[PDB]
């Protein structure tokens, strides 16, 4: 759908809160901490301080407040008090908050302790694939072109793109039309228009693109157990570009990307 200025302002607030959770949890992602603990810290912050609520909790039965995925886990990892972080781990924390009826969805990678060279490389390329997509967003561009650009870049840098999970429209609903694929698909044909709000959240594997879903029905892993990274931002298409609603202080791209001269 097409969001109104009123809707957009509310999404700015929800997006900002979601981003602030990631900025807050940052210093706690250390060797020795459990993902279950990281989840409690995030949830307490969201409920007690932001006076908001996690959109993940209860969604199709999801048991926790945030998704935390480690190394070969592609996405939707479930926080667990028994799972401790250790040196070298690459960790994605995916946050989705609901405030004033609107959603804000974002995630970023964190490397624990001493980084591994390929670990740093994978995360770097993944974030750049997101940035590349974001600098492309403007009315007139087709989602298929965006997905094609992401895939071309990722593959050009020696990695693979996960096909089964994608970005999505977002607003008063967690997942709304359209689907935002991170690769070139014949199924995709959507011309962007101002007012559309959606996410871009490429999942990149160091090895092959194939994945597998665990018995819990949530945890997704790379079929070859290679590392997988992901970054996500929620945006709104503007008259001549886009505006990132979940920008953080550490992002190396501005909130508003305009294509004017
Ligand atoms: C708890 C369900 C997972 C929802 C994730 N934020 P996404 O749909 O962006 O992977
Ligand atoms: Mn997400
Ligand atoms: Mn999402
Ligand atoms: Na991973």
């Amino acid at each position: 759908s097409i969001k109104t200025p009123e809707d957009i302002e509310k999404m700015r607030v929800a997006g900002r809160l979601a981003a602030e959770v990631l900025e807050m949890i940052e210093p706690y992602v250390k060797p020795g901490v459990s993902t279950g603990e990281l989840d409690r810290i995030c949830n307490d912050y969201i409920v007690n301080e932001q006076h908001a609520v996690s959109a993940c909790l209860g969604y199709h039965g999801y048991p926790k407040s945030v998704c935390i995925s480690i190394n070969e886990v592609v996405c939707h990892g479930i926080p667990d008090d028994a799972k401790l972080l250790k040196d070298g781990d690459i960790v994605n924390i995916d946050v989705t908050v609901i405030k004033d009826g609107f959603h804000g969805d974002t995630s970023k990678m964190f490397i624990v302790g001493k980084p591994t060279i390929m670990g740093e490389r994978l995360c770097r390329i993944t974030q750049e694939s997101l940035y590349l997509a974001l600098r492309m967003v403007k009315p007139g561009i087709n989602l298929r072109e965006i997905g094609a650009a992401i895939q071309k870049f990722v593959e050009a840098e020696g990695f693979s793109v996960v096909r089964e999970y994608c970005g999505h429209g977002i607003g008063r609903g967690f997942h709304e039309e359209p689907q935002v694929l991170h690769y070139d698909s014949r199924e995709t044909n959507v011309v962007l228009k101002p007012g559309m709000t959606f996410t871009i959240e490429p999942m990149v594997n160091a090895g092959k693109k194939e994945i597998r879903t665990m018995k819990d029905g949530w945890t997704v892993k790379t079929k070859d157990r290679s590392l997988s990274a992901q970054y996500e931002h929620t945006i709104v298409v503007t008259d001549n570009g886009c505006e990132i609603l979940t920008l953080r202080k550490d992002d190396t791209i501005p909130a508003i990307i305009s294509h004017d001269e």
